[PDB]
């Protein structure tokens, strides 16, 4: 119930797969339990609206939202593989209940951009020779942000630059995308269906 | 009706036509139908008024509507053919329910301006032999936001120059011009008539 | 009951003049009607005061005397400078005038016409040579550079309801202390659109009163 | 009741009296007339807010001017006073008029001197001693034009000046009143009028 | 009860502990007493809340507030000591009732920032050879603002960017890391823990 | 009850100083009566909410004015083994506020300040520890801006504000008790005057 083959699609997918796996630990009498934080996808508007309904009267923060916020041209016989060099902009937003989350949290983000971080992408149509994409991702900035009422909630937002690549819709009727990459510790994971790495916000 | 040989007009109906036939994939039961993005030329807040109407209804998006927003000079005996090297820009504006659909419009748009994308329209006056005119279309900026009632609306703006020829009124009386032009995909298209490419927003 | 050889008022015509003379096409049944688009020179907000004013439905008398408003267009000086390229007056000095003519309309169509007739002319600008002449003196001789800087676009709704374009244009001319009406009115001539000798009219024969 | 000799003052005169004489022609049925626009030293807001109480139910007061100083610098081109410090003021003239006709007359009088500057030769003489010569570049930096309604109702334009000028520390009316001269608009050499001879009263 | 080895953590218990030891004289009849300045770390915002809580009293004031603001990659085979050179922005804000105390503390702070002030953080995991860590701390500007009801309040905020090294979470499980660092007269003290530091804006 | 040696205090007090006597002559029947201006240190803010409060009406409204409100507004390292003599080059903002009832005030007090800043004005202060050799710091103060400005109820009040950076020079506190600093500076004639205390120089704002 969706065009699984679209770009941007891949493209949020693979954001928020480098994202998905982030865990905090939280001491416990019985023993150190690590929660995952969960990452959704959508407007940072409507995430945060949805959030307060979920806030009114601590299993809900902390948690990670992500978002397209910006795309161009990326300036350095027809289109596609060979395909277009695009550039889009994401909105990384981490909320959380106490200073410490967020530090454990980000620590394990920050560290891999030096400003950058690279990854190889190998996405594969039906069975033909993969393609190999060389995606650059640039940490641009950070935003720090607090909202109160009483403790109560920290927000922290990186701003990423996907440098990537583009091309016209390929059917899903003509066979589905397979798609590998490395994480941040060059390990090649295979990125997951869309339904795996986002909670629903909905 | 109208001043049909119009320069303004005939770039509104280029623009309108380029983008006149994008659909989208939208699987059933039975199976994947694809609707026809309808298209309107009207200024941003007249058509979002109209729109909010017409939403007091899944069959209204997805839509898209173009307008002019600014021209100028373009600094690179008498004055026509030889003609005036003027620029236009074009607010082109995608209206959507689900992120699933915007994907597939724009991807279906945004593979061809790198940042650039150009087109050679041939416009006859009457049967002499037709004027050639070389057009460049580039893609300036993009635009996104949301609106929200409950889920609600998502819009995203391509900003776009078109680097063209204008000239005085040339009289409908004094014959009608017929115009051709590459599309995406180089292939030689007659530009129809205003009527043929925008859906009436009245 | 004015200044007449005011050179204010002499660009201020001018500029009205070379857009005096502007006409739309209107298809009819009968067939098509031409109409000239009516000028003025006020303020712009004053313009779209008594714009609102006109546009306003009071009788049934009205409804109908509506749209014989529009099409129409408004013209104002908007700022002005010394132009950096043994007394002074002709010689005189090397001023600089801004004007911001400004149309409105009711259909993109009427406005489409409009333009197409101001637009293609200035490339960035268009050059007059204007003939004031003093009496019965040898006449002077004035090299006018108006260049179009910038259009802006906008509209207005309750409902279609107004379109409005306003182009921005820089007339590079020549300024001189007052020569009294009394000592001789000044004749004048200039180049139109098609560098063709109009000779500049009154200011009443250009303009539509606002009052 | 003031202090004669500030320099400052000097300055405001000598620009109030450079626009002191402005006239505007006014055709009549029995005859053109003549008159003098009225000349005011006031913060503008000030000169605003008293000219909506005039102006409250008026031709005889509008045309006039409103000069004030907006700003000052030190001038970047053994002790202090003749030789005396370069110093720069900006002066706003600020205009006011019913009718466009008035204005035009009014600033086809003023702008054409300014290319962009104009030249004065001040002669500032103490008691008896040969008088100092001062010369002063007056630069018309901006124009800026704005309206005002209820119903016609008020135009008004303001000239903003750079008058390059010189300070030197407070040199007692006691010891001596200063004489001062200027080279006007025609480069005739007219004696700088007290303070109460150029502006009318805006109190 | 939280994450001891974090980096965060560590950077705002330095910078807190390079302000956490400053006096401010006081004299009496039975002579001169000398006050030392309480430190917090808290959110600006959080901070003048509670600030204005508490002072609904002239034990409260002075006091000192330190809290991060911004941070960036640090533009001069995988990634932990060798680490990654981050950047990170402090605003210390010190907030009191007459302007003589204000005088006295900051003349404490400021004349070691010419216009920077480095130290050389020794840190050690567990038992190995300590990391030598160069710090470069930088003074970036100064704020100087008021506050009245009748005195009142005196705010002066100045900003300073550390030049610090960032990596992953290095478990606390897997031991503690000793910290030292060079004071502001070269001298070796000991990073406390943060409890030792900051007093408790809760 | 102050830290005395306080470098901040120390230039606050020089500027308050330079500016501390300032006349205004203000004719008689009699004859010519001329008034010092008083001069204040307190965020202008403050100093506005008081002066508001001192001016609420009659005829004590016209002993108030004209005066001048002195006050730092910002400082920076100024980028031309230890720390302290030698010291460290500092670069302090002040905020020098002048408030008359009448232009003719306002033009004497400033035509006493604006000529000597050109746009600088240098004073060498020799500040001495107890009987050690006095040190020499060179003192550049600059006038930055000037701003204009007015304030209604019926005249009222003019205000202008000149803008002074001061190149200055500061190091950590040393304390009173290790002996007071003997302070002296060329006033705007280059006359070697001596540096008052903070009490001599300012009225209270309080």
């Amino acid at each position: 119930g969706y065009f699984y083959n679209s770009s941007f699609r891949r493209y949020a997918t693979l954001m928020g797969d480098l994202f998905s796996n982030i865990q905090i630990k939280r001491q416990l009498e019985s023993g150190d339990k690590f929660i995952r934080v969960p990452i959704t996808y959508a407007s940072k508007e409507h995430f945060m609206m949805k959030l307060n309904k979920w806030t009114s009267i601590e299993t809900i923060l902390p948690r990670i939202n992500l978002h397209l916020v910006d795309f161009s041209y990326n300036a350095p016989v027809v289109s596609q593989y060979n395909p277009s060099p695009i550039k889009m902009i994401y909105e990384l937003s981490i909320f959380t209940r106490y200073e410490d989350d967020m530090f454990q949290i980000v620590e394990q983000i920050l560290p891999y951009f030096q400003p950058h971080f690279n990854t190889t992408m190998y996405e594969q149509f039906g069975n033909d020779i993969p393609f190999k994409r060389d995606i650059k991702i640039v940490l641009m900035s950070a935003a720090i942000d607090e909202a109160i009422d009483g403790r109560r909630r920290i927000e922290w937002s990186l701003t990423f630059e996907v440098n990537g690549w583009m091309y016209p819709p390929v059917d899903d009727a003509e066979g589905l995308i397979r798609t590998t990459y490395t994480d941040f510790h060059a390990n090649t994971r295979d990125l997951p269906d869309g339904e795996g790495v986002f909670e629903s916000v909905d």
